[PDB]
């Protein structure tokens, strides 16, 4: 999917997972973030259209989406050790990341 | 292509880099490992075929690759600065997230 | 020193590196962040002072410290080749882990 | 303790895991561990004992206690939720860490 839409779909299910009740939920929308990021990990966002794919700038968006990866893949752990609201205090940790990617390459 | 083709890639380049004699022999061997671990990300496992793609080891699994790639492009950046033996010194650390994965999962 | 010095240090020396404009005070900056956070290593923070020093707890709460010794490593690797702007990238992050560890324990 | 000391630790924590019957056995052979580790961290192995603390070899020396920390923490996550198994099977993976260490700083 495209760069705008693998955000849609990560903005959408952080929400959800901000708003959730149970651990099916939760884990529901971490799996579909994972999805969501290992996609947008091969994307060229605009700011750097025309840079080289090995340039420093586009290796430190890939290390942002690696980065985000490791979160989520965290999240879905303590998701799937039922520890919801851990899980959901993770999440906002991942927000940091969102912003720390956004701050530079949006 | 399938797994057992991304894991002679795997195979193949790390020989590369164990007998190379210059950075960009290596450089070439750890790009084709990179993209044979992203290629990898979406298989799925013989021994977790009774599992949900979204199970809890289906994701342990995938997380295998996500370190597996932060470590590929740690010794790559090392092959791009002229580093041969330090890129070769961070493949044999390599080969312990190989057998852990192995371990599990092979 | 104690925790509250040692966090005096790492926020003191994160806003230099924010506003280096060379490798050299970069390097510096990190070199007194990474002493401060080894530092903070033995710490007990007063929200775990109940917890014994093995309980979940206070092994997560080192952990936090290890992830961030990590990052002012790579960090610390860029300045040391004097990629001031690849290494004040690296601290945007780095503030990512501060935060998230204040969020569960400070 | 000094580095000899420490490395024995680690040795016979390891061999408690690898003969331990339960969970509790097996995570305070992992605390052992993790603070032995920790305490390596600083020292200066004999075969470096000539070098700049800020030569590659010593970042090189130190970050392989960074690697075997976090591996530590991750066996001790385990065990600490009843995974005995894998957590003494991933106390099983860290031998490759340790091995990579002393083929090059042993
Ligand atoms: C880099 C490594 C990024 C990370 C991590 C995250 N996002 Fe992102 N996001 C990024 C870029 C480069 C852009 C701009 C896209 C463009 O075409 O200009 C965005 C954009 C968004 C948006 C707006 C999309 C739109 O249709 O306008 C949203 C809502 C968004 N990003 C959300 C989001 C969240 C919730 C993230 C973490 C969970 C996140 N982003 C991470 C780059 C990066
Ligand atoms: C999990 C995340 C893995 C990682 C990391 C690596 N490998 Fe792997 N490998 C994995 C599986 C599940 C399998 C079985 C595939 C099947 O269909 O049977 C394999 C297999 C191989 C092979 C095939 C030959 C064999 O002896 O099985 C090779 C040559 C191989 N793997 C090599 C390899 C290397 C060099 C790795 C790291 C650089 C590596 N693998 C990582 C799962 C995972
Ligand atoms: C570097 C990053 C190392 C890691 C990781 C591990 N060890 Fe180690 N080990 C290292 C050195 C430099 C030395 C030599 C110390 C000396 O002064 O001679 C050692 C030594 C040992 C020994 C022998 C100790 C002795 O008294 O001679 C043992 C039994 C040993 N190391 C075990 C060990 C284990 C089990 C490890 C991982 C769990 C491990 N070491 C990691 C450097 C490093
Ligand atoms: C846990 C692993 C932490 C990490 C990583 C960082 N900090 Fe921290 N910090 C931590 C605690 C438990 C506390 C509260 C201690 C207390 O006695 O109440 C703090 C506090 C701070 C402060 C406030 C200092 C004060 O005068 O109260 C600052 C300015 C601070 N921390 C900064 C900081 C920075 C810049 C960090 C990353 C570079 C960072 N902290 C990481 C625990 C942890
Ligand atoms: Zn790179
Ligand atoms: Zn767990
Ligand atoms: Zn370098
Ligand atoms: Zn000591
Ligand atoms: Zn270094």
């Amino acid at each position: 999917a495209d760069l705008e839409d693998n955000m849609e779909t990560l903005n959408d299910n952080l929400k959800v997972i901000e708003k959730a009740d149970n651990a099916a939920q939760v884990k529901d929308a971490l799996t579909k973030m994972a999805a969501a990021a290992a996609d947008a990990w091969s994307a060229t966002p605009p700011k750097l259209e025309d840079k080289s794919p090995d340039s420093p700038e586009m290796h430190d968006f890939r290390h942002g989406f690696w980065i985000l990866i490791g979160q989520i893949h965290a999240a879905l752990h303590l998701a799937n050790e039922g520890k919801v609201k851990e899980a959901q205090a993770a999440a906002e940790q991942l927000k940091c990341t969102c912003n720390a990617c956004h701050q530079k390459y949006r």
